[PDB]
């Protein structure tokens, strides 16, 4: 089976990978970093958020794994104790979460696939934006930004912005405001806001068109925006899973106590 | 076909009753309130909260319409100068939203629906209870209290707790904190919690085992308490539609302007 | 000088109490629980605050310590560990925090001092009151129950609330929000307040005139209730301090790490 | 007496203070954009806090007044139809409000004044502080920012960040975190904390040592910072009153209706 290993890049993680590919090296597997159908990550969070971009145009092919080898690692099943008897067990049953499709439009277009969220903020300068929900003027919102996150990325900026957590097997996406003025002249919902498949929210500029848009932290200037939609994507990441680590018992280890 | 209506029993409310009734004297319409297929609730939220209670045991037979006469009215479809129309109209479409089922055991049980919430707080003295998620345990809650909320429940109690606004085509249950106490001993998750269908939240005193219990603003104490228990409702409550009315034209209503 | 010791009544406790009565055996030390000079209070903060009301008749007179055998005791300025080093220090300089004059009135009038806080809640059924600051009507709230907390209080209900901490060394008394309503009809204003000495808060009940009233987490029901008045008291309580430990250090070690 | 007259430069506030001058005309008082005595602000909130810092070098000379021809305008107290009359009133007591020392230091050091507040981001990429209050190393701050605001500042960015609203007559300033990270392995306060004067609040880079600071919505890259200062100013702003308008009343008018 063809598969590759990305790495941290630290010593730690290397040498993890190393062993793993020689280990690799006794069983009928092929190391193939184009057309792999196992994606091993080896590092952090930022490192499978990573893996998972440099796949995204063959995300039906492929299943991920991540070894943690860096601080939180909330997408890691394994520990590195753990990496031989991962590549046993990999020569099992295949879990898949929801993402995120951002459109952006000018004056033409360009989409992307969150595995955590999407935001936006201005390019400097006053944010307000239009929001409307299926075509539907929701909201004027004034304040830093929003926050569109996936049900996996519930329990990443979402959660520091008062979204709730939110299970992988919801089909949905939540919005959340970051710092928004409320007053006698202006008014949000306020509360985070949970979007099934199907339903498209899309931000309208009112004055500035100069936007940061940010998908799983690599953030870019957009210009000349005339829309932000957002919809719960068709694609999904899946897992290979080996033995049962519950979704609220990751929350439980990552936030309450390991 | 068989019908009621309820009252809020103010004299607009009483007079709007009285004229629908006369009104579906003129077609083939029966007023039954033993087996009636169609229920409309003339009042508030709280006429109508009272009106799916006192037919909880044929939700699947029967539709609801709410006409608002109250103050919010967040389950009403209609003002009252429209009353005639919806005489002749449901002389229909059917919508479905979730429900929440309570179990309550003792040392037997006895189990609740909920079209908005259940809560539960202690019968005076602090609040200890073990949060349980199909069979592991999350977290030691100490607080005021907790509150499971369904999707339309979500804009209700649970938006006062900052709980996050769910669309009612997902089938979910929503778990919020009242006043939880987060220091160097103790440690809740702090986010809302939204759970799926099957998903089983399970409250285990640790303490004290006398709760004060709520279901949609009934609430009653409860002695000698070994569980309370959390799931999805197999059942739904089903309402008639006449016209397009979407949740979240609904909640900016509501919410933002009207 | 005049002395006296309340303990939390479990073994720990009573044994150290009898070891420092003992010790002051050793000194010119009279154990006088009528007119005390000096209250120690070995136990948690729940012991330090039912020491404060036991002698709150004479505040002016009296220096508190709090010696921690409890779970958090954040009122605590030693372990009993340090407790033989205490009585013979003790064998100072005085440190005042501010605290809340509540007075409840009817149809006569009755006033509370609290360390921690004060807070109102229904007597069962919907709690409406109207908030009048300095005689200005400010905003009727709607929802679950208000909270008029110290400085030193800010570290506890306040806090669960979502309050600001106060340090102490501020006189003032900071009112928030339990789960109050908004929507198209119902507005608060949501942020916590604090208030300076010299201003006057007042509830003033809108239907039901029953309130449930805590001062410092005892609780009673007040019948035919006309008004509810906040005030930074005039009297402050004084603790004896042997070394230096700054609030921010004591909020540092109690919800950070120690 | 000498005074000056800023505009929000639209043709409502140009003329209208043409006509105050005008009126000016006929008395004694000379127009002197040098040496103020009195500095009249014509327009919203932005207009006045340019005001205040195009004099902020002669705030004990002067005294301000906010005349609101824009949108909220929270530091205005009278609107257009009433400028004849303060135009012959003006021909009065001061108020003080509380401002907020910044201090930035390199590897020189600058200080700015802020009347609303402060905040810290990063210059693009992770923002990681050490929150050491006065001397005593007290939390590492993980997330988008912090916000450093004065009383009159609470209603402002302070207030949509989950900030209390404060009294003006309190001798403060109070931090709020922006989107803190809270795991397993990171932890921050949550809470708002106000500090009295003399409590010194400084932030110390971890990594990085690029900042975007702001004072009052003017935003400024800081390069190679070493420690941003934080401490009540001992300057105050003062404020020509003719009449009551409390504090209270304001953030009724502003936030719950007018
Ligand atoms: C800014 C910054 C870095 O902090 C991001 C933190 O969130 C963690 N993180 C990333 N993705 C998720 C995620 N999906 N759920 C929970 N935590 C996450 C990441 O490991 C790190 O601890
Ligand atoms: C680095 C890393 C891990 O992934 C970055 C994740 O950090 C999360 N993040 C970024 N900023 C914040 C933030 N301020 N608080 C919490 N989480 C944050 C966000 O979910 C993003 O996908
Ligand atoms: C306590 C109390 C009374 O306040 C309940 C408020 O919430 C309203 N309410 C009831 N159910 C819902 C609901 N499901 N969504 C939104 N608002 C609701 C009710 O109409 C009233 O305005
Ligand atoms: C009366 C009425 C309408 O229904 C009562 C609803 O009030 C809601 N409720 C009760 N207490 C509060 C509260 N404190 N804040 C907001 N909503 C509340 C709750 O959802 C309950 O079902
Ligand atoms: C309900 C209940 C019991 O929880 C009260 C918690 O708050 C603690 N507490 C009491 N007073 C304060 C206080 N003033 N500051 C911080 N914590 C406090 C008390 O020790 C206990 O940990
Ligand atoms: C027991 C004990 C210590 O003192 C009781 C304190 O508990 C605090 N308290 C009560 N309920 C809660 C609560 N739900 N969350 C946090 N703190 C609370 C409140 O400040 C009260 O004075
Ligand atoms: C971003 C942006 C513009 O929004 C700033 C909003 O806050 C208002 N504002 C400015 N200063 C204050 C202030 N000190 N208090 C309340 N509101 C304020 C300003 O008028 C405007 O309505
Ligand atoms: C423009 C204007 C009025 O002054 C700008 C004020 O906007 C406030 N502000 C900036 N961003 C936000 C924001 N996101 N939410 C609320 N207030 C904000 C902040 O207090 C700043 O001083």
């Amino acid at each position: 089976m063809k598969y590759m290993i990305t790495s941290k890049g630290d010593e730690k993680s290397d040498l993890l990978r190393l062993n793993m590919i020689a280990g690799f090296g006794e069983y009928d597997m092929e190391y193939d970093d184009v057309e792999p159908e196992i994606v091993i990550s080896i590092g952090g969070d930022g490192t499978f958020l990573s893996a998972f971009h440099q796949y995204e145009e063959r995300l039906d092919e492929i299943a991920f794994i991540g070894i943690h080898t860096g601080h939180l690692g909330f997408y890691a099943d394994w520990r590195p104790a753990e990496a031989d008897k991962l590549v046993k067990l990999l020569a099992y049953q295949k879990v898949s979460y929801p993402l995120l499709k951002t459109t952006v439009k000018y004056g033409k277009e360009a989409t992307y696939l969150a595995l955590n969220e999407s935001t936006v903020k201005s390019s400097g300068g006053p944010f307000v934006v239009d929001v409307v929900i299926n075509d539907i003027h929701f909201e004027r919102f004034r304040g830093d930004g929003l926050c569109m996150s996936t049900p996996s990325g519930t329990t990443a900026y979402n959660k520091s912005l008062g979204g709730a957590l939110m299970h992988p097997s919801i089909e949905a996406m939540q919005l959340t405001e970051m710092a928004s003025i409320n007053n006698r002249v202006y008014r949000t919902i306020g509360s985070p806001l949970v979007f099934p498949k199907h339903h498209v929210v899309s931000l309208q500029p009112v004055n500035d068109k100069d936007f940061q848009i940010s998908v799983d932290h690599l953030s870019i200037l957009h210009r000349d925006v005339q829309e932000i939609r957002y919809e719960v994507s068709a694609k999904k990441i899946h897992f290979a899973r080996f033995r049962s680590f519950p979704f609220w018992r990751r929350v439980h280890d990552s936030f309450i106590e390991d």
